[PDB]
This record gives structure tokens, C-alpha cells and sequence, in this order.
């Protein structure tokens, strides 16, 4: 057939990375970053470097970036779906390599995750007898801490593997999740929200997104490919957010990936941190019934605003300009669903919002994110079971919090151990 190694390119590019970090800690290593302030402590080690997350970074002039690509570079790069909208394979591909995956290297990964793709009967029956009022998030945290009875690594720990040895099966429990993640979600759905029916088979012959929409039992064509393009975007996102950061304490203990991914989301599952997609998406559906104007929701808006409000949605701290992850979901829109009255609206939203925000003293990056975007295009096609959007969002985040865990454990990372405070002893300090 054809391919390419994927392990076989990591086992080579890594030597290379673990040397240049060896120079770097070397000569600048105690060369001085930064200070901590009382302030800082007490702030959540707010604005206080601490992270070394390699995938991606924060650039206040294009958004976040999976190297120097940026959202619009991988979207005519990161191989389609032969579509428009690019394929989270290529995308974890990248992120693990620091590369552009080619075709061949994408579907290489198809026909790899279609086999590793297989959920043990013991967390089938458990997600099975799950009582509905458990909500998904939690069903979710649950499968994944119970796969990790599958764990290569917790077996090779057992056995003794050597350090160095420590990517070559972190990176195996690595791609099996990520597999059988979409049976695990498609799963939780269909039980939760389709009457727990059948969650179907697995197409070699699919992609992963694919397989998703079509174990998650939707048929719209349109469908999969938002899927496609949902789940690259909302991937990574640096270091320090919850979900990742999370992966990457509880990793840092030597704990196989699957117990890091179901710490990672009961962090998701928090509510400073999950639901974002859902607040707006509430207070649009408020607007909803609060074709209309310029004039009245421009009205409305500069109520909110002077009304002590805000509107859910808008204003990032560093951002400055478009988070591109909203364009590319508008992008999107006016390609699909362009008259739709509730999209329609959101698009309203940006015409005027912006304006009012920096006129009402509340800016210098007053332009919507993503979370914004995607709600009223989830609702779209079908998906209006909002508790469940969390999952989706836990799904995607799943490629670029495993694809760097490898690398802490590729670069071998020690144990995450900040010291800690009390407020007697800052007192004293």
C-alpha cells in the first residue's frame, strides 16, 4: 500500500529536540524569566510563566498557532477530506510532528485509528447501566478512567521499562484513545439522548470524523464535515487552560494517558471552564424572542452594556482581532446555513457588538472567539442537546493534550511541584 511511520518519524525527530533543549538549559537555563508577587499567588499564578506546552501558542496578532501555523495556514494546508474543511487526523499529525501531514500520512492514521478503535466489553456494560441523571461529562470521565485498565504503559511501568523508553508507549495508549473516543461519546449520546440504542460499527474504509457522525447516527453530509473542522479547532490551545494543564500535573505523576485525559475533564467539566459554547447560546436563545435591526439590537446591546451587562461572547484579553477559530465557523455558515434565522442573528451581532463595546469604554480586542460561533451551528444540524456540547469539546481538546504528553514524556519532564504558599507565612515572608 503506501505510508508513513508516525512513531517511526518521532523516534527520529526526538534526539534532535532533546538535544536543543539540553544547549538551551544549559547555557541561558538559569537566565531570569520572571518575578512572583503576593498578588499572583492569591491571583492563580496569574501572568506567571511556568509551562514549556510545545504545540501551541498565543499570538496576539493572528491567535493561537499549531507551530507558526496559524487557524488560516492549516486550513488550506491540513490535508481535506477528499471536502473543504480539514481533517483532525492531519492535525494531530502535525501537532505531534511539527509538520504538514501529507495524504498518504493522513489516511495512514484513517485505516490506524479504525483498527485501534475497540472498547472493552467492562466499560460497555458500565456506560450501559449508567442512570440518565449522570450527566455525560461525567459518564465520560468515568469510561476512560475504567479503559485505562487497556494502558500499555501501566503494564510496560509494571514491567520496567527504561526512562527513554517512556514515549515509545505513552505514544500506544496515546493513539488507542483517541480511537475509541468517538465509541465512548457516540456511545454516551445515543444511551443519553437516542433512546441508548445502537452506536453502530467502525469503517476502515472512513476518517475519523466520519466514523464519529456516523456511530453519533446523523446522516447529513454537511454534518461531517463541521465535524471535521469542529474537532481540529477546538484542539489545543497552549499549556495553562484547564483541560491541558490538567493532563499534564496528573501526567507528570508517571500516570497512563487514560488517567490523565479523565482528570483532564473533570477540569473541562467545570463550569469556569466548560460551559461557554452553552452560556451564549442561552442569552442569543433570550434574544431570540426579547428579524429585526440594527436599531434594536444595537439598542439592547448598549443596554446590556449600561445595565451593568455584558454580552457572552465577545473581548479577549490579548486577542487583537478576530479569534480566526469564529471566522472559521462564519466562514462556514454563509457556505451552509446563510438565511438562517438564528445565525443570521449571530452575524448581527458582529456588525454591531464590536462598535458599542469600544464606543462603551470595554476594549482593545472587543471582537468574538469561537465560542461564540459554534453553538448556533451545532443547533443547526440537529445537535440541540446542549449538555452534551462539553463532550464534543473533550473529544477535540483529546489531540492536542496527548500530543504533547508524549513529548513530556519524549523530552522526559520531571513531577509538576510548585511549592506552596499559606497566608501566615507570606506574612511573614
Amino acid at each position: 500500500a503506501s505510508s508513513t511511520n508516525l512513531k517511526d518519524v518521532l523516534a527520529a525527530l526526538i534526539p534532535k529536540e532533546q538535544a536543543r533543549i539540553k544547549t538551551f538549559r544549559q547555557q541561558h537555563g538559569g537566565t531570569a524569566l520572571g518575578q512572583i508577587t503576593v498578588d499572583m499567588s492569591y491571583g492563580g499564578m496569574r501572568g506567571m510563566k511556568g509551562l514549556v506546552y510545545e504545540t501551541s501558542v498565543l499570538d496576539p496578532d493572528e491567535g493561537i498557532r499549531f507551530r507558526g501555523f496559524s487557524i488560516p495556514e492549516c486550513q488550506k494546508l491540513l490535508p481535506k477530506g477528499g471536502g473543504g474543511e480539514p481533517l483532525p487526523e492531519g492535525l494531530f499529525w502535525l501537532l505531534v510532528t511539527g509538520q504538514i501531514p501529507t495524504g498518504a500520512q493522513v489516511s495512514w492514521l484513517s485505516k490506524e485509528w479504525a483498527k485501534r478503535a475497540a472498547l472493552p466489553s467492562h466499560v460497555v456494560t458500565m456506560l450501559d447501566n449508567f442512570p440518565t441523571n449522570l450527566h455525560p461529562m461525567s459518564q465520560l470521565s468515568a469510561a476512560i478512567t475504567a479503559l485505562n485498565s487497556e494502558s500499555n504503559f501501566a503494564r510496560a511501568y509494571a514491567e520496567g521499562i527504561l526512562r527513554t523508553k517512556y514515549w515509545e508507549m505513552v505514544y500506544e495508549s496515546a493513539m488507542d484513545l483517541i480511537a475509541k473516543l468517538p465509541c465512548v461519546a457516540a456511545k454516551i449520546y445515543r444511551n443519553l439522548y437516542r433512546a441508548g440504542s445502537s452506536i453502530g460499527a467502525i469503517d476502515s474504509k472512513l476518517d475519523w470524523s466520519h466514523n464519529f457522525t456516523n456511530m453519533l447516527g446523523y446522516t447529513d453530509a454537511q454534518f461531517t464535515e463541521l465535524m471535521r473542522l469542529y474537532l481540529t479547532i477546538h484542539s489545543d490551545h497552549e499549556g495553562g487552560n484547564v483541560s491541558a494543564h490538567t493532563s499534564h500535573l496528573v501526567g507528570s505523576a508517571l500516570s497512563d494517558p487514560y488517567l490523565s485525559f479523565a482528570a483532564a475533564m473533570n477540569g473541562l467539566a467545570g463550569p469556569l471552564h466548560g460551559l461557554a459554547n452553552q452560556e451564549v447560546l442561552g442569552w442569543l436563545a433570550q434574544l431570540q424572542k426579547a428579524a429585526g435591526a440594527d436599531a434594536s439590537l444595537r439598542d439592547y446591546i448598549w443596554n446590556t452594556l449600561n445595565s451593568g451587562r455584558v454580552v457572552p461572547g465577545y473581548g479577549h484579553a490579548v486577542l487583537r482581532k478576530t479569534d480566526p477559530r469564529y471566522t472559521c465557523q462564519r466562514e462556514f455558515a454563509l457556505k451552509h446555513l446563510p438565511g438562517d434565522p438564528m445565525f443570521k442573528l449571530v452575524a448581527q451581532l458582529y456588525k454591531i457588538v464590536p462598535n458599542v463595546l469600544l464606543e462603551q469604554g470595554a476594549a482593545a480586542n472587543p471582537w468574538p472567539n469561537v465560542d461564540a460561533h459554534s453553538g448556533v451551528l451545532l443547533q443547526y444540524y440537529g445537535m440541540t442537546e446542549m449538555n452534551y456540547y462539553t463532550v464534543l469539546f473533550g473529544v477535540s481538546r483529546a489531540l492536542g493534550v496527548l500530543a504533547q504528553l508524549i513529548w513530556s514524556r519524549a523530552l522526559g519532564f520531571p513531577l509538576e511541584r510548585p511549592k506552596s504558599m499559606s497566608t501566615d507565612g507570606l506574612i511573614a515572608l
